[PDB]
């Protein structure tokens, strides 16, 4: 009864750094408070990435055009689809997506 779908942002390179539990299926990213994953970046857009919850994957929408969000070090033109284990990055923070 818990798929347990976390978002574990790491803090900086080399150690795990907060979670943050899925409580809504749509996923965002950015400064605003909008924004399910809230980044205290001014680089960082208001909605730089968002990462829409299946009923069994996480897919990654991301706006960002000049500052494009990155997915295991590739860069992402529009919206891709994620495998568990995926890492995200965007402009200087990264995300992890795992399905447990």
């Amino acid at each position: 009864m818990w798929p347990t779908r976390r978002l574990v942002t790491i803090k900086r390179s080399g150690v795990d750094g907060p979670h943050f539990p899925l409580s809504l299926s749509t996923c965002l990213f950015g400064r605003g408070i909008e924004c399910d994953i809230r980044i205290q970046l001014p680089v960082v857009s208001k909605q730089h990435c968002k990462i829409e919850i299946h009923e069994q994957e996480a897919i990654l929408h991301n706006f960002s055009s000049t500052n494009p969000t990155q997915v295991n070090g590739s860069v992402i033109d529009e919206p891709v689809r994620l495998k568990h284990g995926d890492v995200i990055t965007i402009i200087d923070r990264s995300f992890r997506y795992e399905n447990e």
